[PDB]
């Protein structure tokens, strides 16, 4: 099965996962230069007042906070989308090291970590069907750097120990995603994928131009987790992360000049 180590990475998932080779994987280097500012571009609506947060997952590769998305809750529309699009996950890449983890980057930097608030499209009925759509999921992607801590964070930090290994998961009401958000919308959007298998083309992606801060003792937290099940040997969670795919037939697009 894939993951992300020496022999079974992202170089080698193109021979269980074809598309892997696609025209339009992600991530991606987002070119500050080439990207065209495009006026026409709505500002994003985010409304996540009535979010439900529901419980938290090691699923092996990464760790998710998981939403009640029965109802349109916590929705996402506004800039390059049309329809809504309900809130189902959110979770993160990072690295070994503070110079790497982020999956996009910016003129070849890369950040610490990246935030991925993944959606699907409510006319599709179900996520499993919006995955198979060219429009079915919107991700907000959001870069993490080292300095300051986020206190919205905290609540999520705290809780990491309880699910170090493969497979655990714990009850996780009532936080706010609200508290993870930069203080600018500011965006790029292209059409792309989903970076894990199977890497599948139905993601319009839209990446916030604005970091959010988070402490060095913050991302330490993360580096403990297990990509193991419990009573396997230790391998340490970290350097989940897909490189940068080629651009080919596609124009990023920004919402600012
Ligand atoms: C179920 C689920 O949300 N799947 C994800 N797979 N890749 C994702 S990502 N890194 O592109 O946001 S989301
Ligand atoms: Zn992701």
């Amino acid at each position: 099965h894939w993951g992300y180590g020496k022999h079974n990475g992202p170089e080698h998932w193109h021979k269980d996962f074809p598309i892997a080779k696609g025209e339009r994987q992600s991530p991606v280097d987002i070119d500050t230069h080439t990207a065209k500012y495009d006026p026409s571009l709505k500002p994003l609506s985010v409304s996540y007042d009535q979010a439900t947060s529901l419980r938290i997952l090691n699923n092996g590769h990464s760790f998710q906070v998981e939403f009640d998305d029965s109802q349109d809750k916590a929705v996402l529309k506004g800039g390059p989308l049309d329809g809504t699009y309900r809130l189902i996950q959110f979770h993160f890449h990072w690295g070994s090291l503070d110079g790497q983890g982020s999956e996009h980057t910016v003129d070849k930097k890369k950040y610490a970590a990246e935030l991925h608030l993944v959606h699907w499209n409510t006319k599709y009925g179900d996520f499993g069907k919006a995955v198979q759509q060219p429009d079915g999921l919107a991700v907000l992607g959001i870069f993490l750097k080292v300095g300051s801590a986020k206190p919205g964070l905290q609540k999520v930090v705290d809780v990491l120990d309880s699910i170090k290994t493969k497979g655990k998961s714990a009850d996780f009401t009532n936080f706010d995603p609200r508290g993870l958000l930069p203080e600018s919308l500011d965006y790029w959007t292209y059409p792309g994928s989903l970076t894990t298998p199977p890497l599948l083309e139905c993601v319009t992606w839209i990446v916030l131009k604005e970091p959010i801060s988070v402490s060095s003792e913050q991302v330490l937290k993360f580096r403990k987790l297990n990509f193991n099940g419990e009573g396997e040997p230790e391998e340490l969670m970290v350097d989940n992360w897909r490189p940068a795919q080629p651009l080919k037939n596609r124009q990023i697009k920004a919402s600012f000049k």
